[PDB]
């Protein structure tokens, strides 16, 4: 089967892994969230992609980012930004997000031609997981996962 190798996602207030589309789904594939602001006024999100299997970013690979600016001032969690993540049938990633409010948009395509893991680095990554699986299970669940973005 033709699938993500690893799970696809987002950070999140505190550099949680927010996942948008896990690991071994079939492609080609699209994924949406709704997402919202972290700190009260906050004019911009930043959208930071990572793939990898553990709770939190700094464990994961990044991939890109990018930011939706124009967010008119709102106090936290109001804002409705959705972030889509799409496997096309190329098997390449692109996320796009937008503030549903203003229609303020930005994108980014995530090629498999630069800066990527070997396989052997993503066979490493998912053993990683289920050796840290109890420290992960555990953590995962003490963390505030909400769908903030800073």
């Amino acid at each position: 089967a033709d699938v993500n190798p690893l799970t696809l996602g987002i950070e999140t207030v505190g550099g949680v892994m927010t996942k948008l589309i896990g690991r071994n789904t079939v492609i080609p594939t699209k994924k949406s969230q709704v997402f919202s602001t972290a700190a009260d006024s906050q004019s911009a999100v930043s959208i930071v992609i990572y793939e990898g299997e553990r709770p939190m970013v700094m464990d994961n690979h990044k991939l890109g980012n990018f930011d939706v600016t124009g967010i008119p001032p709102a106090p936290r969690g109001v804002p409705q930004i959705e972030v889509t993540f799409e496997i096309d049938v190329n098997g390449i990633l692109h996320v796009s997000a937008e503030d549903k409010g203003t229609g303020n948009k930005n994108k980014l395509t995530i090629t498999n031609d630069h800066n990527r893991l070997s396989p052997e680095d993503i066979e490493r990554m998912i053993n990683d997981a289920d050796k840290f699986a109890a420290d992960d299970q555990a953590q995962k669940e003490k963390v505030e996962s909400r769908n903030e973005l800073e």
